[PDB]
């Protein structure tokens, strides 16, 4: 984390503190970001850094913010998870290793993979007037 595990209790909502500190999923189809359409980045909550530009996000149908890649290769960290009773990569950020998400082999091209994330562990700054919002 980028700020004290203090600062972050006290700041962030409940949902944004158990998805992006307790590894949590926000419920599907809920994410306030969901069906955002305007112009803008998606940055880590946590942190700051860049990780999703509006350009990469499409509507996958599967319950949360999707896009098929980040702003850079080192943005993201990949790790095996097997919770759930499933396997699969789950994406941190790769600045401060708050939990983001999953990635899966079914996106569209050109990377054919799906960035699976929560509104809650995302910050959408406006491309209109840099005005930010948390997820
Ligand atoms: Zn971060």
């Amino acid at each position: 984390n980028k700020p004290s595990a203090e600062e972050l209790k006290k700041n962030l909502s409940e949902m944004q503190f158990y998805v992006t500190q307790n590894h949590g999923t926000e419920p599907p189809f809920t994410g306030r970001l969901l069906h955002n359409k305007r112009d803008g980045v998606y940055h880590c909550l946590i942190c700051d850094a860049p990780l999703f530009h509006s350009q990469t996000k499409y509507d996958s149908g599967c319950g949360w913010p999707s896009f098929y890649e980040p702003v850079s290769e080192e943005s993201i960290r990949y790790i095996k998870d097997l919770s759930h009773g499933m396997q699969r990569i789950e994406i941190r950020c790769g600045n401060c290793d708050a939990h983001l998400g999953h990635v899966f082999p079914d996106g569209p091209q050109p990377t054919g993979e799906r960035y699976c994330v929560n509104s809650a562990s995302l910050r959408f700054t406006d491309g209109e007037n840099g005005e930010e919002i948390n997820g």
